[PDB]
């Protein structure tokens, strides 16, 4: 409302601002830095933050379902039990920061620097992790049910067994260490 | 017919005996040592040949299909272009015979000792390979569909990819190598 005014002057600089559960549902913030703002539990659903700072930005429980965040820089931000479900995440930089228990379902990630980020017990059921860079993100837990990840990097990141039989895996690039694991979820022996 | 009278006199011992397309269908030769016989296109259908002694005999193009092989010696024995459909092969030592084209749809093999045997281009479709010492075999063109390959030792044996996607391979033994081959078969890249 208030800032809602200060983005169609033109002022492009919001940081550290504290947002605690608004509603900006489908509202336009492209561009603007909204680093380390304080989301948590607002509601920004189908809200348009493509190229936008995110980094280090307090966003649990908050709702992005279907928000539009393209090659926004989300580095290092909380995303913890956030609802991104049908959000689009293409060429975003997710590096470092905490999806747990993220819902991500139907997500768009596509091209996406995700390295090193923690998807624990994360929803990534249905969603396109598509060349998305995975390595040595820790996927402990996650709900991979449909996920697509093919041609994915994932040397060095942890994933559990049933990851291998879930995922879509074509393409992914993954250590000989991690092959291994792929054919011991299926039940060879070594 | 003569040597069927052989058999009811107890005379066990019956080798390099020229047999060439006969029809013993459902003849009871159990025990019998028929090694080195020739018995190219011959007709032993659900003949009973349990612990008879088929090594290096030449079977290339016979009927075997139902035939009775347990714990039958049939090391060294040219099988190629066979037709074993539904015959029984649990526990036989088929150790570095050739099955070239030999054809074992829903064969058993169950604990069969194969290692460096030949298969090339058989029909291993809807076989039981359980438990099978399939160590250094070759399987190259092998129809695999429906193969049942648990519990299988595949150490050295050489297997084309389509095999990893179409046997079941719970409990196989693998080399590293082999487990990484599983792997690239199923698209992952390394």
């Amino acid at each position: 409302g208030e800032i809602l005014r200060h983005y169609a002057a033109g002022k492009r600089n919001f940081q550290h601002i504290n947002l605690q559960e608004i509603e900006l549902t489908n509202a336009s913030l492209t561009g603007a830095d909204l680093s380390y703002a304080n989301l948590h539990h607002a509601n920004l659903s189908r809200a348009n933050l493509r190229s936008a700072d995110l980094r280090n930005a307090n966003l649990s429980h908050a709702n992005l379902s279907g928000a539009n965040l393209e090659e926004a820089n989300l580095e290092a931000a909380n995303l913890r039990g956030a609802d991104l479900h049908e959000a689009n995440l293409s060429g975003a930089d997710l590096q470092e920061a905490n999806l747990t228990q993220a819902n991500l379902k139907d997500a768009n990630l596509s091209d996406a620097n995700l390295e090193q980020a923690n998807l624990n017990n994360a929803n990534l059921s249905e969603a396109m992790l598509t060349r998305a860079n995975l390595e040595q993100a820790d996927l402990s837990g996650a709900r991979t049910t449909g996920a697509r990840l093919d041609d994915a990097d994932l040397r060095g990141a942890t994933v559990d067994p049933v990851l291998w039989r879930t995922a879509s895996l074509v393409g992914a690039r993954v250590d000989v260490d991690q092959a291994v694991a792929f054919a011991a979820a299926h039940g060879l022996c070594l």
